[PDB]
């Protein structure tokens, strides 16, 4: 039903997008991107070297991009508050060039006659809101929210789960993290941390992740008590969390992985997956899940001190679930 | 002897600075880079992914870049006019940011003193020498000049030889290479080749390669009968050439084998290798030939019509080339 504009058409932007005609949620009426022409546009849509060629139409006519024959107008503006978002129609926009990820940035879209904005990314100041977690504490008095890390959307709904039905006293979170646009293929100039700047294929490179922090914030029981630290390596897809975490109330593995699948089929179904299957990385291609518990990977030295596993896809997961997000936000107008 | 300056600490510039001490035959005193503070120049030149640690000194004092006690002026221009190389004392400077490449850009360089420059990257219209090949025209009129393309300075060397003893009557070229700073990991834009804007990791990516169009500019006699194209691969460093082509003079493939050795011996004893052992590309990492021959994995079909195969590490070879050329710039100084 809600009309949606995409600000950035870079791999979240274009997998949102997928995702929108995928599902049928949402309908994409406007996209910005001041670095891409319409024809490009196109082909980058068109073909994903992970996910695979688009399943539909796709074309551009007279100016503007036709997915399935639904018409979409573009925009070449580096100057977000220069978007007329209104006059296309566009009532929410997705954030997701991750250079405005703060309330004050973001607002910009505003100006262009938005009524909300989602930042497809943690937010300095923005509520950050996950799936499954803390959705329902969104209100209409809310214009500018964030959908958090993708890293953020798996650690969370595991972490609800194992802190609802035992308590979390204090867990450390690394994520093993394929590699992302942030990240380098040889060359050297990177800024601000060093070690991203090194060459990607060639080697696991340690990094630093709010996800662990920010879980605080979604499930604000758990603040303070979680924090961590990332590995990337050079797969091109899917990456995974190992939360290590004491527990209060004692708990067998097999406790776990029972009050894990009973969320995955009920409170949690379509956001927190299971498995007991022997999987690998390349097995979670274009899952949709947020977090999908390996029950096999994990394990435990004591009954409040276990190590758990969850695989998540690091694109279509989180795009998904900006998707969801704006479903639910369009339900409470 | 000439005491030299780079512009740009990329791969290229990098690798030229190590080449310089690592051979001794120039001496860097200074270097630009606006996007690269001092602290991470030390840090980035010190440890390279692929090359290994730097085999000597290197840190910062009081502003300078120190490189085995040799201090190194810093400057950080983005506008190249405005460099004050002659107040550093660098006669040469190398042009090795892959941005000014024209004869009217490159120039910039001798507004700051620069006496003169060598573009580590093809030119469009300054005159290009491969070291071995046409380095000997080389004269003091000429303020601005081209290195040519890594590539080319491997096709050169061995197209030489082989149009020397047999004559080549039309060639066509694939260079199968190791993955470049203007490729992406995942991402998506890129431009003008849409190619090249694909995830390098995922896949094998076509690519133009004016390489053997120029090397009809280094050796004339071959103009305009040699083309050729490139696949791009996720291996870290190290590409290989196939030159197939057609001889005039009858060739067994043992007689090309002799007159290849023949050459790597004698005249271009140090720029173009011969190997008949079994080896691979990693076999090549940190070789500082332009181009060595693979005697083993080139084929014939008839004696006429032949595969040749050449390694060259893209980044060593080409980087001792650039500091090789300028040593011999100063000798006809
Ligand atoms: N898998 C993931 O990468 C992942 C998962 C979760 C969250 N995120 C977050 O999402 C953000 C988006 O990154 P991406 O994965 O799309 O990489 P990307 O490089 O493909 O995305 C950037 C895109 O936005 C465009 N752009 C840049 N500046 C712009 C501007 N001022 N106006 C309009 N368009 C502009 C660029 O041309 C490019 O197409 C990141 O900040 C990241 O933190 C990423
Ligand atoms: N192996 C190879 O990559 C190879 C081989 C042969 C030739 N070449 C050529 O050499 C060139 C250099 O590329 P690289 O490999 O160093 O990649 P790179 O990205 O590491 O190099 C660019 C460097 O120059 C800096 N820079 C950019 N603009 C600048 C400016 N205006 N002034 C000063 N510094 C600036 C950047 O911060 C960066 O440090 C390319 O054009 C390429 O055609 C490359």
């Amino acid at each position: 039903k809600v009309k949606v504009g995409v600000n950035g058409f870079g791999r979240i932007g274009r997998l949102v997008t997928r995702a929108a005609f995928n599902s049928g949620k949402v309908d994409i009426v406007a996209i910005n991107d001041p670095f891409i022409d319409l024809n490009y546009m196109v082909y980058m849509f068109q073909y994903d070297s992970t996910h695979g060629k688009f399943h539909g139409t796709v074309k551009a006519e007279n100016g503007k991009l036709v997915i399935n024959g639904n018409p979409i107008t573009i925009f070449q503006e580096r100057d977000p508050s220069k978007i007329k978002w209104g006059d296309a129609g566009a009532e929410y926009v997705v954030e997701s060039t991750g250079v405005f990820t703060t309330m004050e940035k973001a607002g910009a879209h505003l100006q262009g006659g938005a009524k909300r904005v989602i930042i497809s990314a943690p937010s300095a100041d923005a509520p950050m809101f996950v799936m499954g977690v803390n959705h329902e504490k969104y209100d209409n008095s809310l214009k500018i929210i964030s959908n958090a890390s993708c890293t953020t959307n798996c650690l969370a709904p595991l972490a609800k789960v194992i802190h609802d039905n035992f308590g979390i006293v204090e867990g450390l979170m690394t994520t093993v993290h394929a590699i992302t646009a942030t990240q380098k293929t040889v060359d050297g100039p990177s800024g601000k941390l060093w070690r991203d700047g090194r060459g990607a294929l060639q080697n696991i490179i340690p990094a630093s992740t709010g996800a662990a922090k920010a879980v605080g914030k979604v499930i604000p029981e758990l603040n303070g008590k979680l924090t961590g630290m990332a590995f990337r390596v050079p797969t091109a897809n899917v990456s995974v969390v190992d939360l290590t975490c004491r527990l209060e109330k004692p708990a067998k593995y097999d406790d776990i992985k029972k009050v894990v699948k009973q969320a995955s089929e009920g409170p949690l179904l379509g956001i927190l997956g299971y498995t007991e299957h022997q999987v690998v990385s390349s097995d979670f291609n274009s899952d949709t899940h947020s977090s999908t518990f390996d029950a096999g990977a994990g394990i435990a030295l004591n009954d409040h001190f276990v190590k758990l596993i969850s695989w998540y896809d690091n694109e279509f997961g989180y795009s998904n679930r900006v998707v969801d997000l704006m479903a639910h936000m369009a339900s409470k107008e």
